[PDB]
């Protein structure tokens, strides 16, 4: 087997992930099968503890591990599927270890950071990259693992310690170490400053792990002398120092990384015998004449990776059908009246931004803040005919929404947001969180998404809700508009809500956007941009 | 005595010694008597070792001490002029605490870093501390002591171990560590990272230094949840740490630095019973809307620090002149024919500027690379009549040009670039270089310089030169144009040229520039920015 | 060429140039070239700056360099003579690149340690590495560097950054580093503590230096579960781990590191196709039933070190004679009247000891210190006929003694002691101090040095001295008992001295003692043990 370990110097935000994943697509261009491996250095067992302000989107896999964007970005990037303990952390790491202590499996001895934590790694990096995330049921060849944090992180210190040793076991042709650094310049007029990355490579050395690549992120393109100086100080040769520039798409990304000659090195250094794809993207992105609004009136927009997934889809979908999007990103609680008196000049941006949705996106989301915006944005959607995409919390409240204004339900609310709701249209019904992959059973042959999705019986989707349509309250819909579509395999939950009278307004229980892929963009947020755009009916007649 | 030691994080540039000058500017309007001290922890001895593309311009103090830019920043801010010593390295220590072995002053015990040489790092900045820089003959209150490099830098460790014990010596009433730390967004959408500065205030702990001010630097102002993340893992109250985003003028950072509060804690934790001068500078600067532009024909350009006091000169008279300074920086070997076959369009670029020029300024060097660009220049001056301020080079190369172009000496050079040149005009007279502080006494009454000088007999100005005019074939230019109007107080050297014929075209062997103050522009600059606005007639009558 | 870096964990003093000398003698009888370097991370130009109570004796080399004793292990277990640059020092270094510096030597670039002080290291050691020490006019084939102090020490770091740049130079087949450490044990009831062996192979790992042998320094034994604990902790193979426990003669040192494997590590790695000279010394040793019982009248007594040389060429001398070395160290100080008022018991210990001597020993030193004692030791012998042998102060002593007490110049001293002396018959002649190789020609056939070094005209032996017998003052001596027998090749210097009368009683103004070599004990020490043991007459015969 081969690994990869991509290490984080200065700052982690610099797209590491983006290059362990580009570093992914290359070895899956060059025809290997390809694993890959988070490791997140907090003590937290899993992300589904996290609100997305902290780390961004909870990414969900198909056996309900809820885990960090970068095992999204190894997913989009690389045809694979991943499960919980391709995310590593010191939480899983250290329990694994107390649990072995526990029964005694340590034989009396004293446990402790090395050996015990650093060869529960070990064991945990040989075992999981042996599984088969590439579907194809054989053991795949090379390993990318992202060590998250940065390099002065004390936490991820044990994982360098282990690595050290592992880079030992697993030889040099075996194990790469790539750095990624930041190297900033606070001026133009000023030198690009290399220190952090010196500093920062003397730390990964003084752990005892040599890098076989630097990759100096920067704004603009690293000066030549600039170049020499990383080599020199940082004690590497001038072909294993890597520029990543800011470029003008993230289909550019592995191609700057070819041109940097990266390929080149993997491909001299693990003897394998080219990148159209990202090429074809690449070129076809910056031509893009045409423009699709879209309004994601989303509650976590205070950082735009609280939705990272859900743009990504979009961003999919609005290349498959050859316009840029403009994510009209609308923090949901400018849209309500409160805002209207605390501050006047962001409502009325909110609402002209509302205006300007050639289509409207309802993300997901825990709780009542905010969530009332998401209401005024599906009123605004369902009446002025503005196609409509509710995820989750977007399919309840068009639900209860439907409820209120369409059959005079005014009490219809969640048993989330008023417990003790009159009429409780929305229940808590646990399976646990119905949480990973479930299978949706369509029950409506005249449905949109069922054409968008291939005239489908059933899709299999990831779902992370606790919250369904209350079974007996269904009664009201019955013979309404609002048709309930879409079912779980028990029939006794409601995944898949369309209004029949509506061009585009769906409501999906589950997250279609952890699916969606840069050549396969997933239906319902297909369906979003080509109504959005007109298209739809002639996509469906095609 | 009291001691601000200021400390630097992530990367040295990021304004470091613009905290040190605007922290002793403050303690200055306070009522404080305010000394400085640069570290350089290089072990080169002077900045006369230098390219100016290291470190900047080589600044000369009074002495003849070659030091830093961050020593003109000094006598810039605070109204004072310092000595040699007053610029500490590695090399300077090292070498003394080795003189002193080598006498036997050790006593025959093992000398080693920790005690003998932090010994004489806190010997050297006690007795420095007490020297009068402030031309007053009374010790002053408090040292500015900027550490120079990174808290990464290796070379540095020795300082900042002397000064967790001078901390000790010097109790924390006296003794303060200001942290200047870089804060970087690589994206406005994602998160200011305080991780660098959480990482390197976690290593100045470690080095036993405690920060009683984290000076956060950032492009953008620093958001509340990310100043009190600071506060939090850099273990220190919201108070201590402050927020210095860029802003439009240099003459608000002191403002910037009162705004935030550091004059109230040093005001509390000195106990002293504001910054007029310095808002007084701001709020004019924004407000002037004509504009005055320099050519500055310039070898050094591809670094603007190489010419700092230069640049600061000029904007100093641009200001006094309540005009904008469009400072064109030209690499002089663009003027030059060779750059017309290699790269066309940069020499009609540069030629385009010199002729936008409104004046023409033609700074200091050393060698032949880019002084047939700078004779192009001063010809280009000379013939159509453009402002010209030629310094020490730009002095020898008028005399040189003079000879060649209007006395017909085409074979007319210097000893520096033809050794051998037939009529050595310019030749080596040394003293070594003639070098720091000198008396030119006025020698021609009528003289432009001498009444831009407020009439004087004499000037006392900086030098950093080895060639000097041939007193011999002065006898060419006798009864010519070309009038040598300063000459040394040993009168065999010619220290002032000035063109009769032309309205602004001075030659001076010294450096005005590093004598140059925000409120006392140099006379030399204030007569080319005067010039190249028509200002300088009714100066003159004024 | 190969290298072998000997390194020092936990403490300097556990024999770790006992180890670097015993690989050199492993490598000599393998029939390589073996030269060595010391490394002394210290700020000290040279030994010459120290008391003998900081290191232990001022070892002095023929070029007149006076360094560290692990050049003295160097000449006594290698065949070899040094010079003053195989001693490093951090001044030497330090000194070099400043020097460099001021002539511009690194053209204006930042002068730093990394690269420029490290550089500076690796040059030296590479150019002194090709120096013929072994007195064969042919570069040696490997090359011991010792690097002194311990791991832990912050003046060391940049020779073990440099050595970290040097062993990707001198690859893994050249580049070999040993790691000396301590494993303590605090009672024979609890474990060996391996975790400071450990802690300080983590800290050369950190620096990116690994261990090919750990050299465990214990008193017992190492047990195998202690071995396996630092094999596995250390990350090192078990035949990598050496345990040198403590022996019964220095001369098992070699052996044991050769039981232990190390002959056949370096054999195999070096791919060199044993030590039965040490072994002859040392089980001879054991078997030698006679004992000769001399005092040594040494004002440096307090640490055995300070005449370690002096030690070593008296048991050299033992062995010889099959006799064992009681080396009864008396402080002179002791002896002096001022000590039977302060402290009558040590006295009277001190003259019991003087008592108990078959020869008495007064080697050399520098003050009027213990001075009265050595005379009182020179009477004792002088008048009791106990074989005596002065070094330098001893000879200037004798001198003295004998003008004040056979002469009846009561009045005679040195200008050290009494700079105002009324007959100086000691007195300052510097050539500076005569230092390093000098010849003495015997001018006194019937002699009994001339005949002990084999009835040669001349010597070239080691001098460090400043002062001399006054040439003229030589009158009163003429045809007296005290003979000059040795002069310098000017003539205006006494160089030896023996009475005529006396069956052993000489004065060398020479240190003998740094020539002496295990199977080559230095006459003048030998000549002292065969005349107190009666078999001089019988050698002299023979
Ligand atoms: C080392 C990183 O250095 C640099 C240097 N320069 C630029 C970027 C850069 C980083 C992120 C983005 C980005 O997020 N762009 C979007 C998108 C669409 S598809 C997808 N990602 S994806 O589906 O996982 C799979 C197909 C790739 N992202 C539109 C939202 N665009 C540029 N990164
Ligand atoms: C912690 C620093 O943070 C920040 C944040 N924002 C901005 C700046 C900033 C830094 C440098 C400059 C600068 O160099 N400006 C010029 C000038 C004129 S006078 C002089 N300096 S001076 O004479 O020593 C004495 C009077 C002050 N400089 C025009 C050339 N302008 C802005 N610095
Ligand atoms: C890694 C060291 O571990 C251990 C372990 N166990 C024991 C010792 C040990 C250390 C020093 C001594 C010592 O100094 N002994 C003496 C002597 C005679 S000759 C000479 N040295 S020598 O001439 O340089 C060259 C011929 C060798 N020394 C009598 C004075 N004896 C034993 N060292
Ligand atoms: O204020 C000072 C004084 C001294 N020095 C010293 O100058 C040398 C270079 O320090 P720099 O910070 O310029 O480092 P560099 O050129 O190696 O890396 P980048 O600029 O690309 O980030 C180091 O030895 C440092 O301590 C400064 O950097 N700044
Ligand atoms: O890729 C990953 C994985 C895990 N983590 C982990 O998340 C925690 C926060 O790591 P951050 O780098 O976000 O640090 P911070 O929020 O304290 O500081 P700034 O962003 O302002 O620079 C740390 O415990 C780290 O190891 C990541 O940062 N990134
Ligand atoms: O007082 C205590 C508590 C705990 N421990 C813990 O026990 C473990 C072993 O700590 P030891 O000091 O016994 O180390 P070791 O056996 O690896 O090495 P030596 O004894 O040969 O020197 C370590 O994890 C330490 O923190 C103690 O040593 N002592
Ligand atoms: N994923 C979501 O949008 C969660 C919706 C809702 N709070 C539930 O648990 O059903
Ligand atoms: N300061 C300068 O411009 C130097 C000018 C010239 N090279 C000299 O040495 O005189
Ligand atoms: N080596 C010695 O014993 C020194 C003797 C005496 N102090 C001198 O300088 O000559
Ligand atoms: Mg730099
Ligand atoms: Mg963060
Ligand atoms: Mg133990």
């Amino acid at each position: 087997m081969k690994y990869i370990l991509v290490t984080g110097g200065v700052i982690s935000g610099i797209g590491k992930g983006i290059i362990a994943s580009s570093i992914g697509t290359i070895l899956k261009s060059c025809g290997l099968r390809v694993t890959a491996i988070k490791i997140d250095p907090y003590i937290n067992i899993d992300a589904g503890t996290f609100s997305p302000y902290e780390h961004g989107e909870v990414f969900v896999l198909n056996d309900g591990g809820e885990v960090d964007l970068d095992l999204g970005n190894y997913e989009r990037f690389l045809d694979i599927n991943l499960y919980k303990d391709n995310n590593i952390t010191t939480g899983k790491i250290y329990q694994h270890v107390i649990n072995k202590e526990r029964r005694g499996d340590y034989l009396g001895k004293t446990v402790q950071v090395v050996p015990h934590i650093t060869d529960a790694i070990q064991e945990w990096v040989m075992n999981q990259a042996k599984v088969s995330v590439d579907g194809n049921k054989e053991d795949p060849q090379i390993c990318v693992i992202e060590l998250g944090g940065t390099i002065g992180d004390i936490e991820g210190m044990a994982f360098v310690e282990a690595f050290r040793q592992f880079q030992f076991k697993a030889k040099k042709e075996n194990f790469y170490n790539i750095h990624v650094s930041l190297v900033p310049q606070p001026s133009a007029t000023g030198e690009q400053k290399t220190k952090p990355t010196q500093n920062s490579v003397r730390a990964l050395r003084g752990l005892g792990l040599s890098p076989d690549l630097i990759v100096c992120r920067s704004s603009t393109p690293i000066e030549m002398a600039v170049k020499e100086k990383i080599s020199m100080f940082c004690h590497v040769n001038p072909e294993q120092v890597i520029c990543i520039h800011d470029v003008s798409s993230i289909y550019r990304v592995p191609l700057l990384l070819e041109e940097q000659g990266v390929v080149k090195y993997f491909q001299e250094r693990l003897g394998l015998p080219l990148l159209f794809k990202w090429k074809a993207m690449a070129d076809r992105y910056e031509r893009l004449q045409k423009i699709c609004s879209i309004a994601l009136v989303g509650k976590y927009t205070k950082l735009r990776d609280c939705y990272a997934s859900v743009f990504k889809a979009l961003e999919h979908s609005a290349l498959a059908i050859n316009h840029k999007l403009n994510l009209m990103y609308i923090d949901s609680i400018d849209l309500e009246p409160v805002t209207k008196a605390e501050d006047p000049v962001k409502f009325h941006e909110a609402w002209q931004k509302l205006c300007l949705a050639d289509g409207i996106l309802v993300p997901g989301g825990f709780g009542i803040r905010g969530t009332l915006g998401k209401l005024q944005a599906i009123s605004w959607a369902r009446t002025k005919k503005i196609p409509f995409l509710g995820i989750c919390l977007g399919m309840q409240l068009a639900v209860i929404e439907f409820a209120r204004n369409c059959l005079n339900l005014k009490d219809a609310n969640s048993t989330e947001f008023e417990p003790n709701t009159p009429v409780p249209l929305v229940i808590d019904m646990p399976e646990t969180m119905r949480l990973g992959l479930r299978r949706t059973v369509f029950t409506t042959e005249n449905s949109i998404l069922k054409k968008l999705y291939g005239d489908v019986p059933y899709i299999e989707e990831r779902h992370r809700h606790r919250y369904e349509v209350n079974p007996n309250l269904i009664n009201q819909f019955e013979n309404k508009d609002l048709c309930f579509v879409g079912e779980d395999v028990d029939g006794k939950r409601m995944e898949i809500v369309e209004l029949t009278s509506h061009p585009y307004f769906i409501g999906v229980q589950f997250h279609p956007e952890f699916s969606s892929r840069p050549m396969k963009p997933s239906p319902p947020y297909l369906g979003l941009l080509l109504a959005a755009t007109g298209n739809l009916n002639a996509h469906l007649q095609q």
